[PDB]
């Protein structure tokens, strides 16, 4: 089940910068979709293939997930405070092109408060939910092995590896680092334990 | 005096009101940005300049922060629990305005429970402080001269201006009088020794 090659949506987001960096630092073959380039930082960690397109465009994210071992999403429309289809028509292609290339392993990001209440969440993000809400159905009527990593909210704080996952809940605390977020993302690809589950992930720092 | 024009955001509200009149009796020159159904008492201290508006129009925070020196923040929800981004978005945009016109030092205030172990949060105030982690956040990673003032339990005890100020964790006493709290948001504008330092002014009054 060796995991070498992935696909990142999401590749110049909070999370998904660090998650590059992550993949790159520990041997994976990384492909990103970026819309614009001069948002991935020319020092350092760079994934080994660049495609600029767009996540609505059926062609980019086919030319994205061919020939990949899996498919990581960290897509976000941090803008959008009314309805938005953006994420959810992004999942429909990524569902798409891995089915069409034989890509069997997604892991995607939404957020907690996919396990929580619905009235918890604050009305200028219901949208960004509704639409997180319709992303998790596309991937979870898929067929396709996926991870859905619902995370509370995301800090700054630096990697420890260390978090909690609690499958399907909530567990300890309401926060976790863009780092561990990431790192959790990657330690997805090489175990099946989470695969149909709902995990929520988080950490106590200091 | 070095800083003589600052906005303050919330300044309708029961630390602003407060702080706009120590402001005033300072001599400082204030603008202040009110929503048009909330304007200032009457028989209150006139500020300088009086925007109407919304913390969550750019529009508007950008009218209130051009031509400032600094900035305080003291938005809030008033008694009001409920799941929001008001504080955030309105920091977003503060934030964005406050880079534009070349205003460095912001001044705001979120809460005490930002420095606690989170699993000591009561849970009715849980998602208020959600927004405050999230405004911190925006004001953190802004870059600008941000001093975050953290208090606890605010109240009607006297203005005093001996209270303490504790530095990146819990002070000696759970309660600041609004009126201290509003002192301290001011003294901030006098020092650069808070700027980027978390601040949690408490007293005991007797
Ligand atoms: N902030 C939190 O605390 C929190 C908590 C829980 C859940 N979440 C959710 O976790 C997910 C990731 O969070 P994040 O803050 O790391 O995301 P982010 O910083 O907002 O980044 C969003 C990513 O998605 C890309 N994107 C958006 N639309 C795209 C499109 N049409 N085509 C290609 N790429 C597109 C963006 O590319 P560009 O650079 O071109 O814009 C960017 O790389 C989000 O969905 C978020 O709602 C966040
Ligand atoms: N014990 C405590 O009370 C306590 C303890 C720790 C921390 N805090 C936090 O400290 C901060 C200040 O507390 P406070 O009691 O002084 O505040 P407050 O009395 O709740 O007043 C909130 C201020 O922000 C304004 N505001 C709200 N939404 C706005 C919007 N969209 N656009 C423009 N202005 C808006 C309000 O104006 P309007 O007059 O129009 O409503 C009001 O002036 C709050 O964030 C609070 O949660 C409170
Ligand atoms: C901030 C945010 C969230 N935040 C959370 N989600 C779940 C649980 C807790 C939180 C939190 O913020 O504490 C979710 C979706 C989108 C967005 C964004 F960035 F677009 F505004
Ligand atoms: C009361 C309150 C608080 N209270 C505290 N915060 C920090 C530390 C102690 C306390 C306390 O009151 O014991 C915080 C946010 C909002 C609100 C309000 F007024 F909206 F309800």
């Amino acid at each position: 089940m060796a995991v070498k090659k992935i696909a990142i949506f999401g590749a110049t987001g909070q999370t998904g910068l660090t998650t590059l960096a992550q993949a790159v630092q520990a041997g994976y073959e990384v492909t990103v979709l970026v819309r614009d380039s001069s948002r991935l930082p020319s020092e350092g960690p760079r994934p080994a293939h660049v495609v600029v397109g767009d996540v609505l465009q059926a062609a980019d994210v086919d030319k994205t997930v061919a020939g990949q071992d899996a498919v990581i999403v960290l897509l976000g429309t941090r803008n959008d405070l009314s309805p938005t289809t953006v994420m959810s028509e992004g999942a429909r292609n990524i569902v798409a092109a891995m089915k069409a290339h034989g890509v069997d392993k997604v892991v995607a990001c939404t957020s907690a408060f996919l396990l929580w209440d619905p009235t918890k969440v604050p009305p200028r993000l219901q949208a960004v939910t509704d639409d997180h809400i319709r992303m998790h159905k596309v991937l979870r009527e898929s067929g396709l092995k996926y991870v859905a990593v619902m995370p509370p909210h995301i800090g700054d704080q630096p990697l420890t590896g260390a978090y909690t996952v609690t499958l399907d809940g909530r567990g300890p605390s309401r926060v976790i680092s863009k780092h561990d977020l990431g790192h959790f993302m990657l330690r997805c690809l090489t175990t099946d334990e989470y695969d149909g589950h709902s995990t929520y992930p988080s950490h106590q720092y200091q």
